[PDB]
């Protein structure tokens, strides 16, 4: 398996799956350095984020367990073909700096937070991450380049 790979199986269901400790993706398909990635992300902010406030909300409340639900439900609405994530990060993200669509641009190491960087750099092109969580709030990862 790529790195960060483990596979697993469901107690509750009994199927087989895999999950990434560096991303926290987790799916039941099977899964499969550049100096510079590219990626695009989605934010939930929280009221315990270093700056509890965005485009799109002046005063964010929400605690980070209710951010972290908010999170899933928008990878499963991703997954599932309900929304896209492009429109999703449109419409919810919280980071008014980053393209309306997601994109933050191509990036090194050295530059972002640990948690964010090394999900980044463990996606392979076209992969999403699990919730992602950073100094700024809980994030979706798509890495684009």
């Amino acid at each position: 398996l790529p790195p960060g790979w483990e596979k697993a199986m469901s107690r509750s269901s009994g199927r087989v799956y895999y999950f990434n400790h560096i991303t926290n993706a987790s799916q039941w398909e099977r899964p499969s350095e550049p100096a510079r990635v590219r990626c695009s992300h989605l934010l939930v902010k929280h009221s315990q984020s270093r700056r509890p406030s965005s485009w799109r909300q002046e005063k964010i409340t929400r605690t980070k367990e209710e951010a972290l639900e908010l999170i899933n439900g928008y990878i499963q609405k991703i997954k599932s073909g309900e929304e896209d994530f492009e429109s999703l990060a449109s419409q919810f993200s919280d980071c008014s700096s980053a393209k309306a669509r997601g994109d933050l641009g191509a990036f090194s190491r050295g530059q972002m937070q640990k948690p964010f960087e090394d999900a980044s750099f463990a996606l392979r092109t076209g992969e999403m991450s699990g919730p992602v969580f950073t100094d700024s709030g809980i994030h979706i990862i798509l890495r684009t380049e």
